């Protein structure tokens, strides 16, 4: 993954290869 | 994945290869 | 992952390879 | 991961390889 | 991880290889 | 605006009253 | 704006009253 | 703005009243 | 702005009233 | 701004009233 923003970025998040587990029991 | 925004970006998220598990029981 | 923002960035987060476990029980 | 922001950055966080465990029980 | 910001940085955090355990019980 | 997500949210953005100006000339 | 997420949130952004100006000339 | 997340949050940003000016010329 | 996170937070940023000027010329 | 995190926080930043000027010329 290549990222190169000129100018004025804002909250740049180049997440990559991010396994996610989300389980909720009520 | 290649990302290069000129100008003024805003909340750029170039997520890639992101396995997601979401299970909810009530 | 390559990141090079010119100009004025803001809250740049180039997270990579970030295993996430999130389980909640009420 | 390569990071080189010119100009004026702000709260730059280039986190990488960050295993996360988050489990909450109420 | 390579970091080299010119100009004026602000709260630069290049965290890398940071295992995190966060478990809370109420 | 009232927001109260139980469980495990992700990138919640409850933006409100957000004047936006975006003009670009090439 | 009222926000109260139980469980394990992620990157919660309850931005409110956010005047935004973004003009770019090339 | 009222914020009260139980459990284990992550990068919580309750920005409020945030005038933003972003102008870039190349 | 009222903030009271129980448990184990991470990088909590309750920024409020934050005038921002970001102008870049190349 | 009222902040009272129980448990184990991490890098808590309750910035308030923060005029920011960021201008860069190359």
């Amino acid at each position: 993954v290549l990222v190169i923003p000129p100018g004025v970025p804002y909250w740049t998040y180049n997440t990559g290869d991010e396994p996610v587990v989300a389980i909720s029991l009520l």
